[PDB]
């Protein structure tokens, strides 16, 4: 029955694209972009759940743009709905050229993590109130996304 | 109107687990997985294609168990299914522990692929063809996932 | 000629501390830190400046505490104070391990960036308005730590 | 004692070349190669001994030319012949472009690696068997590379 | 009491400037160089105290240019001045373009390292012996520093 | 008939041992020795020839014994002798405890390296002059080693 507002497991996260993180093409390298959702994802989850956390599984992540060497990268997470054990996480990633002032929105991600204790055996963690717009709308589309889920489970 | 067999898009890729590849739990970091199954899956892509590719979406990673250090992953991609640009790879990371002769799956993952030209657009793609019992499944049940994945893009 | 508020260049980043990024002591690697603060500093720069921007130099790097294996690294980069082309660059970072909710300040430091055009030439950069109480301590104190720092320079 | 056929030990590895991986010239760094053979190396020694392997000795490298940024780098490692606690693995690189279907031998390498116990010392291995035509003549001439190797060891 | 001289001390780096070493501007990034100085550093007080060190604070980093790709990066690190279990260590990192034998001072840096026990507790450093001219130089001017850094600490 | 001493090619480095180098069995991962060496023998050369350099071959790598995390690991690369194009690279690697004083020969390794011109063809690099007596029977020895190196390539 314990109870957090979503603002509690606000992550922010603000890069530099760095050659190092560049593909063979120009933009970045779209593998770097999935370590640091995971990344993310993990720190939002803990924030919330107060307790180490596991991926559980990533429910959906598309590539809308690519950042280039250069722009800032700009990646937020929060936690928007829960189970018992489980916080389905969403993070958003914005590409931000910096000297041009273009800001486009790159990619977006669904994860579902789990808390777990000391020993590695699922935890229960608190539920999340949604307070804006954006959250209320993630909140009450969660359960679909969950039956969505629970059907890509057959092949 | 073009046919290549499954065998030719198949990818291998074999790590050993290294301290710098795992996490504060002892076991191997989620984000380092997601980096190798999107590098094999983009070298399936363009063992098949023949082009330079880009992961559109990816469409489901599913986190069964992990590695510990001293581990073999093994990393198996191939593409499962075709549109016209659009192309369907699956990646499967098994832990093969060497000594103990155990080995286990890691994780299991579904990504669409798009095939581009050199000005970054999508490109028209060969088809795939199915031979083993497991190709010819994936295959059959490709329809009924790709309109799976449409439903999740509306919430 | 112009104007913006602390606020606009503030730059957040949250880490989370693994195996890779520690040294032979059990605890974060200095020289990872001294990277994350370059380029938070560098972002934090860019953003008040909307221009490249080169390092001009570190002024100080006070580690008082380092984060441990698990931990979160929150680092807070803002503008303090402006030159004519040059702007100081307050960066803190703190361990924060959200098992515990214990929480501790690691690091500071204070670097001047110098904005750039095409030719890596100095760029006129806006002014600073500080609004909370310890971003206009800060901005009053600046003038202070430019002439220690000249006076270091000379001490060689 | 035990014997495997070659194709037990084979493992591959095929990575995609990235700007990271690359050097001041055009091409791939030369000891990111390095490190992949040793890897390999390791890998291959491993799933043929079942037990933990340290590389005793590189014996050769040549570095016939290096992939290029986009390249797929094709890794192949077997295992050739077997000594009494001592094995040879020879790994194979490829650089195979994918665009244009150009598939050059990028290098070629010869170690030797020995199982070891838990307190780190030689270990017995089972021998390996040969059933390709190039797996036989490596095979063939594997005692005549240690005769090299041997006489090599004392030449200073 | 116990006293070596700086010439003991002194610790050598030659580095290749690499593309992932690089930034969004051509040059070595910043972030790197500063990992690389953190890490001499260590291993300069680590010689001279024969003990594991921490990097207590940094007083200055001086960037005056920035490698490029290709060049040889060139860091030299000693001891200058101690404290009871404090040392003070300067690090000046030189390009050197190999091909056109260009060599250029890049950075310069003064920080405070910091002996310390097995349990992380600060423990007494050996003095250091000032030889050539230009370290007797440092040597003198030590005090001056520290009361410099001493009267930054307070500017706040 | 061009020539400098073996001095002028020496160079040193100095790493530390950490974590992210270690491998799965408490001491440093070989590959991460491998990519210094080739290193150093790079700067080396180049140092030497004052040009760009490729790395030919590896004649030789010697693993006596590892480093240890915290450790000092040291090593020294110098010029031993010529041919018209190329350079044969002396690589020594130490492992140096500071706080127990303990220093121990880990590694050795004989490379072969060419100069190259702006368009990658060899270039010709001025000779060798040895001096120390180390120096002076490697200089000696080398003829030795590349009569055997061209030997090992018909097997």
């Amino acid at each position: 029955i314990q109870s957090y507002p979503v603002e509690r497991s606000r992550t922010i996260q603000t890069r530099l694209v760095l050659p190092p993180d560049t593909n063979h093409l120009g933009t970045i390298f779209g593998g770097k972009v999935l370590a640091y959702i995971d990344e993310i994802a993990a720190l939002t989850a803990m924030k919330h759940a107060n307790s180490a956390v596991v991926t559980a599984s990533i429910d959906s992540v598309d590539f809308k743009s690519s950042a280039t060497v250069g722009d800032a990268l700009e990646l937020e997470g929060f936690v928007t709905h829960t189970g018992r054990t489980s916080m389905e996480v969403y993070v958003r990633v914005h590409s931000n050229n910096l000297l041009t002032g273009e800001r486009t929105l790159t990619t977006e991600s669904f994860l579902t993590m789990v808390a777990v204790d000391e020993s590695g055996k699922p935890k229960p963690v608190p539920q999340v109130e949604p307070q804006t717009e954006e959250e209320k709308r993630l909140y009450e589309t969660a359960p679909a996304r969950k039956e969505n889920r629970k059907k890509r489970a057959a092949l």
